[PDB]
């Protein structure tokens, strides 16, 4: 609808004559938030603590809200989403931590251990090196040269806030953030399909992986075979997100190409 509950926030914290808003504009809604939550207000002092729950609780706004990714927020964006919703619900639940969508205070503090545990120079940046060793290497190196290729966002270096929308989407493959954010590490030449031969360079690093460790991997041949019958796309040699996002096994597909002790695990 042209003048809903969407489209008066949009003009609420919109720059004058803006229909979307950027990252920046969420701004004066957290630091509001965070002076008037009694779950916060320890925040007003620690400083360091105080803007990182903000940049946090933003880049959480967006990995949610922005599906289209264009880093600006429309009204569409907002009424499909339960944001609106979730500001109802804060400005009655006095835990924060109850608040777990968005805003939660522990959600933000896992996140930023987890960051400070990879940031081995202590420099504020996450190297390829680093995050190749997050969760055990849990993650391939290809898949992680994507991660640092552009393609989910050259100076080697991941910020905190995409450190964020890594941590989110390798832990959670179900969302439909984050089946996009592996989509695009793993469409290597970006034109929107996964072609056989993008998977099989993927499979055959776990392939070089397997063989190291004294398995023989099962050929490109019949796994290929697997994930098609996984996922059923309607192009074979030519896998969409829609594809991915309907089969709703995502998360097996991606694991099977790139988590090689999730897939062991299946
Ligand atoms: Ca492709």
């Amino acid at each position: 609808n042209h003048h809903d509950d969407a489209s008066k926030f949009i003009c609420l914290l919109a720059k004058p004559n803006c229909s979307s808003l950027e990252q920046e504009d969420f701004i004066p809604l957290l630091q509001d938030v965070v002076d008037t939550h009694p779950g916060l207000t320890f925040l007003k002092d620690a400083p360091e603590f105080h803007s990182r729950y903000i940049t946090t609780v933003i880049q959480r706004i967006f990995y949610t809200v922005n599906r289209s990714w264009s880093g600006k927020i429309t009204s569409t964006e907002i009424r499909k989403s339960n944001f609106l919703q979730t500001l109802a619900l804060l400005e009655e639940e006095e835990d924060i931590n109850q608040i777990t969508d968005y805003f939660s205070y522990e959600h933000f503090y896992v996140i930023y251990c987890k960051f400070w545990e990879l940031d081995t120079d202590h420099d504020l940046y996450i190297s390829q090196a680093d995050l190749s060793r997050y969760n055990d290497q849990a993650s391939s190196s290809r898949i992680i040269e994507r991660i640092f290729s552009g393609a989910v966002t050259k100076e080697g270096r991941m910020s905190y806030a995409d450190f964020v929308w890594f941590l989110i989407s390798e832990e959670d493959k179900r969302n439909p953030t984050s089946i996009e954010y592996w989509f695009r590490c793993m469409d290597v030449d970006g034109d929107g399909v996964l072609s056989m031969y993008e998977l099989e360079y993927f499979y055959e690093e776990q392939c070089e992986r397997m063989e190291a460790m004294g398995i023989e991997p099962l050929p490109f041949h019949d796994l290929l075979c697997q994930m098609l019958d996984l996922v059923k796309p309607a192009v074979d040699g030519k896998i969409t997100l829609r594809d991915l996002k309907r089969c709703r096994m995502a998360h097996i597909f991606y694991d099977t190409f790139f988590n090689l002790e999730k897939y062991l695990d299946h």
